[PDB]
């Protein structure tokens, strides 16, 4: 599923991402925009052999299990395929774990390089939230 901007914002808010760890909803929408283009099925292989999965491109080295990342942890205790569902619940729960790990949303390279410090409120403009 490819979410619309306001649809994803509303789903993220319902799942409790708005202001989670102090990151406004727009930060999460922006991160999903630049990580996956709002596509829940986005997968991207990294050179170290891990893969990023889903709307928030959660990595298989630490957070999910994909059975093909030797030496990997599965801290969200979830199959990586579950981060590709049209229902983003699993991705959000895992992102909550990720953003609490120490470096906040800097865990997402696209958020740090394309969202951090920008007018992230633009990402929720016009949404009935
Ligand atoms: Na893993």
């Amino acid at each position: 599923k490819v979410f619309g901007r306001c649809e994803l914002a509303a789903a993220m808010k319902r799942h409790g991402l708005d202001n989670y760890r102090g990151y406004s909803l727009g930060n999460w929408v922006c991160a999903a925009k630049f990580e996956s283009n709002f596509n829940t099925q986005a997968t991207n292989r990294n050179t170290d052999g891990s893969t990023d999965y889903g709307i928030l491109q959660i990595n298989s080295r630490w957070w999910c299990n994909d059975g093909r990342t030797p030496g990997s942890r599965n801290l969200c205790n979830i199959p990586c395929s579950a981060l590709l569902s049209s229902d983003i619940t699993a991705s959000v729960n895992c992102a909550k774990k990720i953003v609490s790990d120490g470096n906040g949303m800097n865990a997402w390279v696209a958020w740090r390089n394309r969202c951090k410090g920008t007018d992230v409120q633009a990402w929720i403009r016009g949404c009935r939230l």
